[PDB]
């Protein structure tokens, strides 16, 4: 398909779907827009929401849809219905993190004070919940990677960002963070792209 | 298999498992907890978090995993892999939402107050985003009933609770709430089911 990812110049939400392009060998227009180009853009999507990707001259939404989408009868799926359960599961619980943080938020009174209240207090319960689901295992679910162990990696890079901390407790996290790092299309890609602090 | 759905006694975030289970007419234990339960079941849960669903002795969580789980192979999914992509765009966009709301807050006259503006002043361009999705088409995605469908009657009944004229410049999306309350089995769990503010 003729593929156009449009996000910001961030790794943010889109960069599940530039993992999976990557990792799957597939070509794509990786559009970046300024903040300045952003209201005009906007009008124009269906929910108001980036990241979209039009694929063939049709528009998706949902960063999450678009990575189960690219990712449906491949082998980063799951191998049962069932762990394709698993899959999801991991990829919302990690996306309901993400997710209370005051990305936009103005106000540097609260902001700060309240990313301090989630990563000092909750990212920790959230970590030995990972660790202890992960046990001995080599990937989160199954016997090979999917693409909730690229959410792991793409999520804890951010939180590492501002808690540096995350993860001393929890080698066995790290270690996996490094095996998804090391699938060669994914280091490429990490080599490659645009290094933005989000 | 057998299938064990845990949450509280309330429609919230298990209903849309429920309304999936009632529409293919599959047979289930839906097992309500108080609030004094609370702490005793999460310590069983990988995640802290309800709703969970045991089939054969292995627990699913997520409440959006489960419900794509239950509907693959059945008629709610969407039609094709493109459908299903939009399918799960629209849960997203409409769970993003309700996830935005301090369903948890102690102090009540912050809560109030965060559930106003959050529905005077942020629903109605997700309502009027919505409205023009849906044009004039029967069902939200494809020519037939989606899960899709589905979360928006939850979502609207229990946003309605709130902010009863939400839906006041939007009849087709009153229609659409009409359509999935006049199916026969979702009819008849809607009759049936325990009534709860939310
Ligand atoms: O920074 C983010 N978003 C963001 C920033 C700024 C603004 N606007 C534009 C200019 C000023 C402003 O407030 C809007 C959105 C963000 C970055 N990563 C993630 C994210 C999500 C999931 C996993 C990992 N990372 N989520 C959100
Ligand atoms: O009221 C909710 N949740 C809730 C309340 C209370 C508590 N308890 C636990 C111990 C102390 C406490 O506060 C836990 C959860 C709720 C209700 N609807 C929805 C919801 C989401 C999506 C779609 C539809 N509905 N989401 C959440
Ligand atoms: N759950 C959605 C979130 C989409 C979203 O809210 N994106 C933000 C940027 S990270 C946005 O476009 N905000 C635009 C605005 O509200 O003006 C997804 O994962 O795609
Ligand atoms: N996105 C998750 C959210 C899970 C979640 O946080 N559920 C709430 C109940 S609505 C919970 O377990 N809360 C415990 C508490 O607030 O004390 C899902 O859809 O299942
Ligand atoms: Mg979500």
């Amino acid at each position: 398909p003729n593929y156009k990812l449009t996000y910001f110049n961030m790794r943010g939400r889109a960069e599940i779907i530039r993992y999976i392009f990557a990792y799957l060998d597939i070509q794509y227009e990786d559009h970046r827009i300024e903040q300045a180009d952003w209201p005009e853009i906007k009008s124009t999507l269906p929910f108001g929401k980036i990241p979209i990707l039009e694929v063939d001259g049709l528009t998706l939404h949902q960063s999450l849809a678009i990575a189960r989408y690219l990712t449906k009868n491949t082998d980063l799926a799951g191998n049962t219905e069932m762990e394709q359960c698993h899959v999801d599961a991991i990829v919302d619980t990690l996306d309901d993190f993400m997710s209370c943080f005051p990305w936009a938020e103005k106000k540097q009174d609260v902001k700060e004070q309240m990313f301090n209240e989630l990563l000092t207090y909750n990212a920790p319960h959230l970590m030995q919940d990972l660790d202890t689901y992960l046990g001995g295992r080599e990937w989160l679910i199954g016997n090979s990677v999917t693409w909730a162990d690229f959410y792991w990696e793409i999520c804890s890079t951010t939180l590492l960002v501002f808690k540096p901390d995350l993860l001393d407790n929890h080698p066995r996290l790290v270690t996996l963070r490094k095996k998804v790092q090391a699938i060669p299309a994914v280091a490429n890609w990490i080599k490659r792209r645009p290094q933005t602090k989000l």
